[PDB]
């Protein structure tokens, strides 16, 4: 079974749970308030920050270099925009950093730093949500929260060097079935990949307790 096939196999179950945690089930209904969508971006910003960091450590490593994308999906510039607008120019010092964002960034280093082959699965279950849902998620937020079409303060779901994400996706699946595979690397792979969407889960909850306190 090819990679693209066995990811999206693995994680359709877990999927329908994280599009209806209850901070998306709120989001997409339209209640989502600036700082709920401040808590969010800023967790966002943490997770990609940890993500690209590995992807730059293992970007010539075979396990990975077929799906190393950078001017096309890479967002930590984007949030940096993004957080700038909604936190300010000393948006460093105040961002949050929550526990289970850190437990996110965790498993991020210890896949990059030591599992290098299961990268693909945490990059397959950030990017290709961006380019799924995360595309209606900006929608609603223009709505919601009144933000323009020029783009401020939603760079994160922007991707002006990508022109058509359907096909881009296309490719990004095509590309993952290139990747050296054997059963070994396919089970944990895929299995990598349901433990991102559980990261992902737990962060939503913990937003919402976080929202609802
Ligand atoms: C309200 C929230 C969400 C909605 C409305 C949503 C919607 C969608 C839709 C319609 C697709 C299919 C795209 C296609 O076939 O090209 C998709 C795919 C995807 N979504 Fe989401 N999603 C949501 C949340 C999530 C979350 C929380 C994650 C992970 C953190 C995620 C990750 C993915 C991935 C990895 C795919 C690609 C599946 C594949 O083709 O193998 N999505 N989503």
């Amino acid at each position: 079974q090819d990679l693209s096939e066995a990811l999206k196999e693995a994680t359709k179950e877990v999927h329908i749970r994280a599009e209806n945690s209850e901070f998306m089930r709120n989001f997409q209904k339209g209640q989502v308030s600036r700082e709920g969508f401040k808590l969010v971006m800023a967790s966002l910003y943490h997770i990609y920050t940890a993500l690209e960091e590995e992807i730059e450590r293992n970007k010539q490593n075979p396990v990975y270099a077929p799906l190393y994308f950078p001017e096309e999906l890479h967002r930590r510039a984007a949030l940096e925009q993004d957080m700038a607008f909604w936190y300010g120019p000393h948006w460093q010092e105040a961002i949050p950093y929550t526990p289970a964002t850190q437990h996110y960034v965790k498993r991020l280093h210890e896949v990059g730093g030591t599992h290098p082959e299961l990268l693909v699965a945490h990059a397959y279950t950030r990017y290709l949500g961006d380019l799924s849902g995360g595309q209606v998620l900006k929608k609603i937020a223009q709505k919601a929260m009144a933000l323009p079409s020029s783009g401020e303060g939603l760079a994160f779901f922007t991707f002006p060097s990508i022109d058509n994400p359907t096909k881009f996706k296309q490719l990004y699946r095509a590309r993952m079935n290139t990747l050296e595979m054997t059963p070994e690397v396919k089970h944990r792979v895929t299995e990598e990949a349901k433990t991102a969407f559980l990261l992902n889960i737990e962060l939503f909850e913990e937003l919402q307790a976080l929202l609802t306190e």
